[PDB]
Order: C-alpha cells, then structure tokens, then sequence
C-alpha cells in the first residue's frame, strides 16, 4: 500500500535527448530514428522573439547552422523543415537507442510524465497533468524547453508534450510532437496569459477511491445524492462537470471499493461544503486532483513496463 | 520557475533490475558487476518467515535454487553467501550496463528516489525521505521487495536503500545495500511498529524559502527570533530542533532571498501558533518536510546528471 506521485521510469527517454545549439541559442532536441525534434524558437534571438516570421527566419537558415551534440558525439545535420512549431532535424545517424512509440495528443485531465532536461542531459523526472486550461504546472528552468512529456504502455513511450515557455504566472505551455500548441498560447512575445482554471472532478474522485483503498475513511458517509444535484454544487466551487462516462470510468473503483460512485459524490459534496477540519487525505490537506482512474488503479495493483 | 517533488533520471538503476526466484518466492535484485544483491527473506516460506534462522536455512540451499532472470535471459548462479539481511548471488556475467556506484547510508531527514519493480520489471519512480524514525512513507505492493532508492552525483548512483517490508501503519522499512537495517526492524515477523515520528525543521525551512524564490511571500513577516526561543515552539508542535549546522547550511538560501534565516524560524513560528488561514504555499496546504536544502538548490538552479 501507500500512495505516491509516481512518474513512469524515464530511461527509455533518456536515451534520446540531445542538445540543440543555433547561433547563441542552446536547448534539447528529441532524437528518434534520424530526426531530431526540438522547438522552432531555437532559431530566433531575443530580438527575433518579438515578433517574428518563422518560415522567413528558417529560409536564412542552413544545415550547418545547428550543432546537435548526442552527449559528447557530435550529430551531422543533413535536412531541417519546419513543422507547426516544432522543427525536424534530419541527421546522418539513427538513434541506436529508439524505443518502440507513437506521438499522441493528450486531454486536459489527464496525466504524463516529464522529463526535465538541459544541455541535452536529464535533470530530474516528475508527474503533471494536462490542467483544463491547457497549461501544467511544472518546474522548468532557462534552458528546458525541448523536454518532453510521455506516457509508456507496456514497452511503447508515447510522447504527449514538448516544452516551451513559462507563462507569468510561473505556469508553463508548449505542444504536442507534432508542433501543435495545447491551448491558445503562441511561441511570439505577447501579454498571453493562463485564463481561468477548474478542478478535475473525476480525478477528485478517483483520488478518494484510492484513500479508501489505502485506510482513509473518515470522509465517508451513509449520504448519497444524484448526478445532477451533484453537478450543482461541483459548479459552485469551480469543479467541472461529472459526466455519466466519468460514472462508468469509476465502475472499477467502485466495485473494488464497494462504495457506489454517486456515494462518493455525496462525500465530496460534504468535503466541498464543509472543509476537512483539521484532517488529511493520503498526506494532504487539499483535494488532489492529479491522479486520473487509471493511474490509481495502476498504482493500488501494480502494472509494470517492459 | 516552479517546484515539484522531483525523482533522478532512472535509467542508469533500471539496467541494473533482475528477478529473483527461490522456490515459489519471487522479488527483485540489484544486478551490479557480477553479483546480484537481494533480500534474504527470499529463502522463507510462510511458516519460515514466522521465526527463522537464516543461516540454518541457507546451509540447507543450493546455487541451483536461485533463478536470475535479467530480462528474458537467465543469469547462472555459481555462488551464494548473505551479508546481514541481503543475499549476495555471484553469476557468471557481469552486468555490461553497470554504471559508476558506489553504496552509502543515509540520516534520517535525507531523500532519495525509488524505482519501484516488480518481477525485475520497473513500474515507477517517486521521491521519497528518510523519516526521522526511519521508516519511509512509500507505494509498495507484494512482490516490490528488492526495489532500491538511489541518488546521482554527476554520473555516479549512490545507492542508499533496498526495500523489505510494509508495517502495520502502511508505511515501509528496509535497509541500506550492506543490509543492514534502517531503524529498530527486523525481517521476521514480529509486531513491530514504526514508533513517534517528528517533522524535519531543517526541510520546512528549506522548503519555504523553495516558495519564495517562487513568488509565495504571504507568510513573510517582519519579526525575528532567537535560534533558542524558536526550539522551544519547535517542540511544542513535534518539530525536531533547530542546530547552527542547520542555519549555517540554509546559509546559500539565505543569501540569494536576502532573507536572513532566523527571520524565516519567525515565519514559521507563526504558521506553526496560527495556521494557514485558507492559503497556501506552493499548492499545498500543509507544511511540506520531504524537501532538503540540497533539493530546493538543485531544483530552483538547475544542475543535471550525466
Ligand atoms: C528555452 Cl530557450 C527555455 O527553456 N525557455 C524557458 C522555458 N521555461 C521556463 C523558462 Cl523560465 C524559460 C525559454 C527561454 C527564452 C524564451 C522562451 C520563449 C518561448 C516562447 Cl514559445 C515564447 C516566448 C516569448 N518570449 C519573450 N520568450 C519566449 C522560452
Ligand atoms: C516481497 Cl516478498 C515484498 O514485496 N513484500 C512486501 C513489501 N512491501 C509491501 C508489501 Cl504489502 C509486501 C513482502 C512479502 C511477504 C513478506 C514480507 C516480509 C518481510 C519482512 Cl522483512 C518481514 C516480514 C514479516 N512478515 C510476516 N512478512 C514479512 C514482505
């Protein structure tokens, strides 16, 4: 038992970071099979990044403009292209290291992996989610745009994110593989800001389900309550709607708990109203809304990766 | 910007895990050079682990008894012996993914990453303290005995921990990769509990200046205090005392808020006699202690591994 924010082991990705440098510009680059992936800013300079013309900047450009170092291997750039906001550097050698995988584009609520890198070398590894408003709240220095995010089901990594920029807020953005932004934010300087966000009901849920797996039982209650008259109060306090599809997500929970699904509803309910009092849940003394179904059934059974 | 609870790249321990087998018990081993490093309550049966003696009952096996899988290949036992509570297993191979290690042991109050595996496959990677009764408060399902908790220094694995059990509270108990025990637990069973722990003052502290360096000033004040008038309210609430040591390592943190340390105890004092009143600090709402001065540098810095 416990329960833990677990990130998926990193090491297949680790394999295929590299380090990016155009002119006075440095970052990572994603390298898989012959092309190496790495945000298109890396082309700009800090005048440049104002506004600027990215097919204008990338026609100026050369192969031997970009340096990729594979750890102390220097990679020959033989093809650039432009895709999205993302560029593709085709070089001379495959990766020896490429795992089986697939690009895939995530939804807000649900969650990956990040693997924080600089230089071309990993830092650190951590879990995030995908926050309504299609930003995350990750720790990303000067220098870690280029780390991506992924998921790993049995032995294939699929990559979900790559990142960008740090919003003024401290929170962060970027985009799929293919070069497509999660939300409307823009690799240009504007005042582009977060917008609102809402908690992630499902995941709220899940994450009680997995406290009642692991001996926390105190917010339980005989109550129970409907589907609508639970949505009126998640709406007060900035919680998304709970949808009949999240009920039969949480079939399994449910029948591994015994506790049915619009149970549990009627314990938030009472938490959402009430507060907690004093009292945590799995070591906090907040509503966690990170975990989806998915990753708490893994954690609380124990699936592995290959 | 941005803190999170940070794991280390776990590739380089991943091609270190192996499957262990002796009769009908399967766990983990840690495949370094040409030993394999497991827990010796792999020898016990059900009614062995009740009151065993473990060198009575490894006189009685045979290199024959322990099946090694490293992957989908098996690794051929040719010696055996135990060393305090691991099992050392001699093969014929020696690990080619070895990497630069060495085995330290760790204080209460210090982190360390955990690849959780089961089968010699990794599942997960999480962040973990030494609790000052050394236990730690991890995830671990039947079958992750062997997984290990490790840090890295530049290229090298400072493996600290090798996991053995879970006590009756959910919390774990393991020992250090010479086997021996962290804190008063043995591997049989017994009604052994973790006993009173405390929260780490140096790691809050720590941890508080993570916020400010990341825009929470709120719990900010004006006030000071003595090094000795803030120990006599760390006791009150189970905080353990305060050293010089201590002031002197949150010296750096110190020096780049501009926040001298003893104003930040005054801050604390406050949370610890008031409460936080509806707010919080870097998305939580509890005073987070698994964090080290060491951590908080690291992340708000950015140095890599390699
Ligand atoms: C790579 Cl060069 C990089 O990591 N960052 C960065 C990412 N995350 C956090 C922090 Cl603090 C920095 C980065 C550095 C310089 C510029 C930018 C950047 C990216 C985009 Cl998409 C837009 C934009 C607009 N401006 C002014 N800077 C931007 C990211
Ligand atoms: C490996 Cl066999 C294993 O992973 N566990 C285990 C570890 N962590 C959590 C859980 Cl739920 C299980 C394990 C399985 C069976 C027995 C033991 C074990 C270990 C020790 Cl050191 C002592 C002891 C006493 N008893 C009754 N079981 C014990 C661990």
């Amino acid at each position: 038992s416990g329960f833990r924010k677990m990130a998926f082991p990193s090491g297949k990705v680790e394999g295929c970071m590299v380090q990016v440098t155009c002119g006075t510009t440095t970052l990572n680059g994603l390298w898989l099979d012959d092309v190496v992936y790495c945000p298109r800013h890396v082309i700009c300079t800090s005048e440049d990044m104002l506004n600027p013309n990215y097919e204008d900047l990338l026609i100026r450009k050369s192969n031997h403009n970009f340096l990729v170092q594979a750890g102390n291997v220097q990679l020959r750039v033989i093809g650039h292209s432009m895709q999205n906001c993302v560029l593709k550097l085709k070089v001379d050698t495959a990766n020896p290291k490429t795992p089986k995988y697939k690009f895939v584009r995530i939804q807000p609520g649900q969650t990956f992996s990040v693997l924080a890198c600089y230089n071309g070398s990993p830092s650190g590894v951590y879990q995030c989610a995908m926050r309504p408003n299609f930003t995350i709240k990750g720790s990303f220095l000067n220098g870690s745009c280029g780390s991506v995010g992924f998921n790993i089901d049995y032995d294939c990594v699929s990559f979900c994110y790559m990142h960008h920029m740090e919003l003024p807020t401290g929170v962060h953005a970027g985009t799929d593989l293919e070069g497509n932004f999660y939300g409307p934010f823009v690799d240009r300087q504007t005042a582009q800001a977060a917008g609102t966000d809402t908690t992630i009901t499902v995941n709220v849920l899940a994450w009680l389900y997995a406290a009642v797996i692991n001996g926390d039982r105190w917010f339980l209650n005989r109550f129970t309550t409907t589907l609508n008259d639970f949505n009126l109060v998640a709406m007060k306090y900035n919680y998304e709607p709970l949808t009949q599809d999240h009920v039969d997500i949480l079939g399994p929970l449910s029948a591994q708990t015994g506790i049915a699904v619009l149970d549990m509803c009627a314990s938030l309910k009472e938490l959402l109203q009430n507060g907690m009092n004093g009292r945590t849940i799995l070591g906090s003394a907040l509503l966690e809304d990170e975990f989806t179904p998915f990753d708490v059934v893994r954690q609380c059974s124990g699936v592995t990766f290959q």
